[PDB]
């Protein structure tokens, strides 16, 4: 019994006006580069993206990209979406500029745009997304715990139709920003300060000296010399003899993860909407620099 969600274009759009709402957001995260000690909203907006489509359950196709329903308050009131609120208020004035862009469209968008200006790899991007109602708002309890192990992150991600590939691939995310004390009960860095998306997680998780320690929040996480951390299902990957094969595949081969990268982020974005045998192809954005703007 899942729903259907056919993506549907935003009348008369093509690539053209999306490069332009990617330049807008892109422009924009130039210019806040301020944001949580001059990280700018590059992470956010990936959790936002991520947050906004993993909410999908394969069975029944209920949550998902397609609606855009963190607009509503059981979503972004979601304690898994704690901090998440300053992505949608980045993202604010991109929707007053460009208001023919779904809410779906957008959330998704910053995702692609943030991974994307950081250097990361070019993840193609569908339109068509379209706006549900408030009662079609996921029901709280669908984003995964921190605190717990392979098994759980295994199982977890089944429900977004993701292998162990695709978990591992996606989890090196990780390298772009930081978890916070009052959002998460979590705190630092899981690496070095960049404003570049590259496979260091990866790197991190092998190459680190970690210790398991109490934070102020009275949780566990996994803490480094260098001051950088791990979540227990980010030391999951490493305790876990298939997850830890392809972490060391990924620490050793920075062009294998952004390909593997690019495809399941794509796919988490995707999950659940039907794209009509007609509906234009990805589309595949210029970032700032290769416009020279
Ligand atoms: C088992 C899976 C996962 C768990 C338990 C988890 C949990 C967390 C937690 C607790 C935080 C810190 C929140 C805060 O305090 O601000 C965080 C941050 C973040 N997550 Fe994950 N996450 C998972 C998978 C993913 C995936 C699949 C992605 C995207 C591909 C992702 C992207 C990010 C990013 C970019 C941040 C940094 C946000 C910031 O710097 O403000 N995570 N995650
Ligand atoms: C409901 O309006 C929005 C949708 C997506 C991002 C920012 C917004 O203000």
């Amino acid at each position: 019994t899942p729903l259907v969600h056919v993506a549907s274009v935003e009348k008369g759009r093509s690539y053209e006006d999306f490069q332009k709402v990617y330049n807008a957001i892109a422009l924009k995260l130039r210019e806040d580069d301020e944001y949580d000690n001059a990280i700018g909203y590059g992470p956010v907006l990936v959790r936002l993206a991520w947050h906004t489509s993993g909410t999908w359950d394969k069975h029944d196709n209920t949550g998902g990209s397609y609606g855009g329903t963190y607009r509503f308050k059981k979503e972004f009131n979601d304690p898994s979406n704690a901090g998440l609120q300053n992505g949608f208020k980045f993202l604010e004035p991109i929707h007053k500029e460009f208001p023919w862009i779904s809410s779906g469209d957008l959330f998704s968008l910053g995702g692609v745009t943030a991974v994307q200006e950081w250097q990361g790899p070019k993840i193609p991007w569908r339109c068509g997304r379209v706006d549900t109602p408030e009662d079609t708002t996921p029901d709280n309890g669908r984003l995964p715990d921190a605190d717990k192990d392979a098994d759980y992150v295994r199982t977890f991600f089944q429900r977004l139709n993701m292998n162990d590939r695709e978990v591992v691939a996606l989890m090196g995310a990780h390298a772009l920003g930081k978890t916070h004390l009052k959002n998460s009960g979590y705190e630092g860095p899981w690496g070095a300060a960049n404003n570049v998306f590259t496979n260091e997680f990866y790197l991190n998780l092998l190459n680190e000296d970690w210790k398991l320690e109490k934070n102020d929040a009275n949780n566990e996480q996994w803490d480094s010399k260098s001051g950088y951390m791990m979540l227990p299902t980010d030391y999951s990957l490493i305790q876990d003899p298939k997850y830890l094969s392809i972490v060391k595949e990924y620490a050793n081969d920075q062009d294998k993860f952004f390909k593997d990268f690019s495809k399941a982020f794509e796919k988490l974005l995707e999950n659940g909407i039907t794209f009509p045998k007609d509906a234009p192809s990805p589309f595949i954005f210029k970032t700032l620099e290769e416009q020279g703007l």
